[PDB]
């Protein structure tokens, strides 16, 4: 249910030139990327191209590379604000599930089960933090997916290696 009304009121199919990828709208004009999808001025979201007012590679007190990106969206419309979903802490979870958005895999739920620390992710050599895993055969094209338990969302899906998944691990205070 929750993971529903997440899908069609802030899940959105995005393009940058990296390829496609699944955004999380948060709040008004506020989204989140994995940040290799590289967003440049300009971003394709739904078969329109959108001009993006800002964007900001996020970074915690300990000054490294948490692999997601925010941008602010020159757009009419205002996301649903789903910050209250957003632990105020990194949650790990059981009976999770992914969802993912984009043109190619569009409006798509993956059970991934149980999410847990995992922290450092060197991720094809590039250091990241504060990720998660599952153990699920993720695969190439779901990048951005929502990770959601119990009516919260707990994480952005950045990497795998066939048999693992991997997510950028989310906390309310990323979007303050
Ligand atoms: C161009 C296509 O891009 C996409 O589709 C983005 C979505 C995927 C989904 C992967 C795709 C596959 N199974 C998955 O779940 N992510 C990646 O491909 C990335 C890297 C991998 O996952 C690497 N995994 C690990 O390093 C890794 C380490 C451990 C441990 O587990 N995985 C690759 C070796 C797959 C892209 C990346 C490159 C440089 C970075 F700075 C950060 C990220």
């Amino acid at each position: 249910d929750f993971a529903l009304s997440l899908l069609r009121r802030n899940v959105r199919q995005v393009q940058t030139d990296q390829g496609h990828f699944t955004m999380l709208g948060v709040r008004d004009r506020l989204a989140v990327l994995p940040r290799h999808s590289q967003p440049g001025k300009t971003i394709w979201i739904e078969h329109k191209l959108v001009n993006v007012l800002d964007a900001v590679e996020l970074v915690d007190e300990q000054g490294v590379n948490l692999d997601l990106t925010l941008i602010t969206l020159d757009t009419n419309e205002k996301f649903r604000d789903i910050t209250k979903f957003i632990p105020e802490n990194i949650s790990t979870a059981s009976d999770a599930t992914l969802v993912i958005n984009t043109e190619h895999m569009p409006s798509m739920f993956v059970p991934v089960g149980d999410v847990v620390q995992y922290g450092f992710l060197n991720l094809s050599g590039k250091p990241t933090h504060r990720t998660m895993m599952y153990n699920f055969p993720t695969k190439a094209g779901q990048c951005g997916g929502v990770v959601t338990s119990v009516g919260k969302i707990i994480g952005i899906h950045i990497g795998g290696n066939g048999r693992q998944g991997f997510c950028a691990g989310l906390k309310r205070s990323y979007f303050a």
